[PDB]
């Protein structure tokens, strides 16, 4: 194994979008090599675009990553079994495939599966086709739904055989009960059980839609279940469809570490989505709630002082928290990220902003900032010249002001005359953390 | 992938027998994806010698060849883990595995199967494990034999997915009826159906035995079903066992092109057997019958002169064939191997013996010799000292005689005084090929 | 050899900064055998960090580049094994090694040298150790300094024998007078003579220090001898040490083509320094003086429009240059980097700033900025929000102002109220490049 | 290291001339990798045939072998220093190179050396040029011979650096005294000291002559110093030249294990010489004396019975050695190989022929056979049908006779009538070793 990595990495060291690939490699250097990625795909894409999914899969595996790919044959089977016939039966709320449809789906996927594995190989990747035997599942209903079952135990045995070898495990979605009765698993129950078993770092659904949509119909650049979910279920414009995947993605992530994430995208924007700070697709985390409030008394000072000591590096001076006045407060449920407003000549003033190393990487330091600006469109703050984080402040503000030691910033459509006054004030505020 | 294929020629280009690999392999340009090779193995070898088969399979695939390997779990299943949980195997005709044994064989082979695929990768080969879903088979008997079935249709779909990628398709021996009923195919019916479907160039069973035996117990260097089979079934020393595989191998080849062949061997002699003109193991063809004749006139001279020019390397001098007298003639149907007797002072005398490089390797040069000695127990012939073949002549004869240039031989329980005369004649006979 | 060269492109073809290696390397198609790179190192690094230099050298050579490395044994010889047998080094001008120290330095470097070549091979590189016989040198002083000499003629014969084979020629720092008298060249005179002989494109000293320092003690991101040198010698904070290497590096480059450049760095920042437009270490060129002017007329417009089309990517609108008013103009001699001031309400205003990709990497875009600020302590300019350069503008300014599309900047100790006016002007100024 | 071998060997397994290359590889698998081969070369070959030596060297190294090559510049310097001048001085009995010739030979060889290393690389091999620093040597005479010295200690340090890397160490023949005085070593003293230090298995001198000559002028297919040497020094036709190399080669081998050998040949016959059982060049061993005699009483029976028990596998029946009559006896000094003649109806009869496994491989079983036939041109013997050694008997005889169990052979221009009688006798002789 330590053979392909070294160079594939001495590569990744110098690039614009490199720092965030070599490290996946090191993390899953070994053993959790498949713990890299799960990836679902609706029947359509593989059919109408056999070639793009394929071009994609071969980049992850060559980089050291390991897609463990799963596919259904929505459209090729959905339509191919009507050519044949006896296609209708969807008993409870989803598809019943009675004894007659068994041989079709085998033969179809298996056809396609290879089509995909070979499509994968065509693209320069390495992969193993693993189209039977992954899902042990119990058939739970004999009469009604016909011949459909449920994932009870997972033989990861096979995937690892492909992966260990640097192959993308291309699991199709069929299964065998443990006595052998071949069964059709609708792929979602499959993906879960699977994501469960594997604990990948990322899980993606490839569709032709290739992004998800807001009220205005634009692509959705991230969700945060932790906060967003309830609302999100509960809006009309959110069409029937969009409430359920969200149900399911919350479980998928509710059952993985948070360190996990998710996109849903079209193959073409696949590149821009995993490794950049904008992108084109939906990434979904569970992320964490933010706690708000104007009520300095509802917050844990012992604990926040405990938050602060770790982010920056100093403890607040004595008698300080008592003295703080305070306008509005944002603490994410775990007291590892927080934002605080005092006031000044009417201007909302950012007093302290502290995000622990773990929180920034989860992309949380960043949700925080967001309720803070939704609430304060006109905002002033200051900052040490070296706080290497200054750069994010310049990217976001509509104002700046630098002296040797300190730099006062502002964010709002104000003209400097106005600003100069509170700003002058801002340079004058004293240091809140002790000495240099 | 970069370093592999290349660092295989400018490697085997600095040695003596490099032309025979390029020439059997290039001639083995039956890529046809996987139409390369089928390969049975008895349960035993994988167990007691996981490592050998494995070392072997990795040479074919890196060379450009493509073993499509298949395996049962004879001993590992026969014994341990079937005897462990004390289930026990029930035989009616051959083995009945009733509903109880299903989970064991899956779980056992599947174990071992990966054991082998990983054994394969351990050895530096590329392979895919294809341990379920190749054999669609019908369970034909419900009550009696329990849960056992029969190959009706073959999804080569899988093998080609491994092979196409340069993987040794390592199909283990289980199957699914088309409705799904998991079933135990006893491997033979599997291999046939399979070899049927595939039409490989070569098909080899691997066993501990690693060779097959004659009357005297020595390894058997080739058979020729075409001629040998009838007798071969019909000899007592030929033990019960040895009659049937021959029954089956006749079918396997009877159902493949003749261009096909077959070894049965232990991993260790696998090297010497495929690509050399001696070897160590059993190669089996169907070959062709030879018809026996004294009739110079019933033979194709234009064509034999065509056979001779290729074996040795000179053409017969003018007016020769017409001149040739001829006591008796053996040509294998294809005019690529032949043996000819003239006469001399009563002694049957080998005049010419030519077997083309292809025929030698098929083990046919060698059937030819056989009717020739069944017919002439007392025999004389001669030969050049360098004809590197000489060794075989000395292994066989019961006489020799060497002078710098030529060497007269004889094969018969005669005392030199008798012999000396025809022999002296033998040295005297002139060269039949030019300078 | 098969797997190496190839598994280097379809590898660095699936990443963002792959064009800059292909483009500095292909542009670095100064194979000229070894005319690739020279590389000094102080005794220390090889000792305390045998492994780093080593990890480094193996990247150049596998890439197609060819480090011709040279080494002294500063610390290993200075201390241990010279202090061990208690000989001790005698300095008159710099170091005298009288007859007694000969065997030590041979034996020491030669040790270490292999240590490095093997360190090199450990790292997956290819190299040849070339630890005697490169420096033919004359011992000029017999009595005083003891046994020390001077490089008169260079046998590159050896280096090319290692390099031609894809070996990092690892010349250690000993020499033989032409009659044979083994001699200790203090390495500098060696490196010069050597860089002289070789004409590499780049030449780098490796030290623990791994960067060079300014007044404030920060790493120095580039010098420009052409302009900087005089001042540079002539500053007190510039400590004794820092004046001389600069003396020597001026000569080294004064004697190479300008196309040459130079880092001085610690192994760890070696990556970021050669192939990026920021980096971490000292790059030194001779660069060229800039002459200072307010005379629009003394500048080559056809040629500047030629400079501008390349940096940004649009051409100026018609009748423009004629229109341009112009307070002051900085063009580096080569018309590949330039800065221009118009005016506005009294404020010097940066109108255009264009540095071609080549100039940036030479660290020249950056000298330019320098006379521009020495001249205009109070300065205003503007900029697109995306011009990925913006960051440098924010690192420098003492003012900013952002709106969706554009961003007005300023650099001076002014209070926003003053500024707001010219700034409001700044946002108002129209685009100078088309759409 | 275990990287290049495996395949380079799975290669060598099937060939006509293969069994005798893979094993050199295994022997010198590691560590004694340079203990593979030394190789000298006269100035001429590298000049007039830069390309052949070169084509040669690259086959050994690619096969796993490791030539450690040494060269002088006989002709290119011999002639190039007369262009210059002051070329004459050969003080004792060989060449004096006074202070003036130092810079020439450096500069010449070093030129050529690289020429050879590059010639080596041109040929597809891997090599390192190691043209200074191998020979530490003392200059022993200051005034007379000018500036020439003598090999006192050997830094093998360098060779191993090339070899370890799979390079053919191409040592040129210059040296440095330990204080540094550059000196010219005439290459022979160099080769010895070197062969000494290295203990290679084979050592070869490449010349344009490319073989050595007998009385009749034909190429000499092997010598055996052990026996041949005294005579060999002592024959007139043996010209002045041919007595001395033989002096030197005896020392070279007298100071290496016997397991060693030697050819002297032209590059073109280099292929046929190391790996076949004829060849074209001279191979030289020390080999071992053969002891002869008709005197059964001068031989060690306890010991021969000790020889016999190991070769075949049986001990002679009781009272046997006493009974043996005996015509002529050949024992090589070490009692590990022997040949014995009794008589029968006048015909010299080979009674026992036993060569221990070690002796056959030294090629000694084979010298033995040779005095035995020089002495008995008409010879009869017999042999078991399976004694796998039968084949050598057929290659050599001018007669045969096979029955199921035994086979009677003869060697001589006799007609079978004559022979049949002693032969009939031969089949009738009883087994000398006990039962099957």
């Amino acid at each position: 194994a330590p053979g392909v990595r070294q160079t594939i990495v001495q590569l990744l060291s110098h690039m614009r979008d490199g720092k965030e690939i070599r490290e996946y490699l090191h993390r899953f250097s070994g053993i959790d090599q498949e713990r890299f990625a799960v990836i679902k795909v609706g029947g359509a894409v593989i059919q109408d675009d056999l070639p793009g999914l394929a071009s994609a899969l071969a980049f992850l595996q060559t980089v050291g990553l390991t897609p463990v790919v799963v596919h259904g044959g929505g459209p090729q089977l959905d339509a191919a079994l009507e050519a044949a016939d006896i296609p209708t039966e969807r008993v409870d709320g989803l598809r019943v495939t009675r004894d007659e449809a068994i041989p079709i789906i085998r033969d179809t996927l298996t056809q396609a599966n290879l089509a995909l594995v070979d499509a994968i190989r065509d693209a320069g990747g390495r992969a193993a086709a693993v189209p039977r035997g992954v899902f042990e599942a119990d058939i739970v209903d004999a009469d009604k739904l016909g011949r459909v079952g449920e994932p009870r135990h997972i033989h990861l045995d096979l995937v690892g055989s492909a992966a260990r070898a640097g192959q993308a495990a291309i699991l199709a979605c069929l299964g065998e009960t443990p006595d052998g009765t071949l069964v059709n698993i609708n792929a979602d129950v499959a993906v879960r059980a699977l994501v469960h078993a594997l604990q990948p770092y990322k899980v993606v659904f490839l569709t032709g839609t290739g992004g998800l949509l807001d009220e205005d119909g634009d692509i959705l650049s991230s969700i945060n279940l932790a906060t967003d979910f309830g609302d999100l279920m509960q809006a009309d414009w959110v069409n029937g469809g969009m409430r359920l995947k969200l149900e399911e993605i919350k479980r998928l992530l509710d059952d993985l570490p948070l360190s996990s994430s998710v996109s849903i995208t079209r193959p073409s924007e696949l590149a821009r989505e995993l490794f950049t700070h904008a992108g084109s697709g939906t990434l979904i985390r569970r992320g964490e709630r933010i706690v708000a409030t104007d009520d300095k008394s509802s917050l844990d000072l012992g604990r926040l002082d405990n938050l602060v000591k770790a982010a920056f590096g100093r403890p607040a001076v004595e008698g300080y928290w008592d003295r703080l006045r305070v306008d509005r407060a944002f603490v994410t449920e775990s007291y590892r990220a927080a934002a605080i407003t005092t006031r000044l000549d009417g201007w909302v003033y950012l007093d302290k902003f502290a995000v622990l190393d773990d929180a920034r990487g989860e992309g949380l330091g960043r949700t925080v900032w967001n309720r803070l600006v939704d609430y304060a469109p006109q905002l002033i703050w200051r900052s040490r010249t070296n706080n290497p984080v200054n750069g994010f402040y310049f990217e976001e503000c509509d104002g700046a002001v630098r002296r040797d030691e300190w730099t006062v910033f502002w964010r709002g459509e104000m003209g400097p005359v106005e600003v100069a006054d509170v700003v002058e004030k801002a340079f004058a505020l004293p240091p809140t953390l002790e000495a240099p």
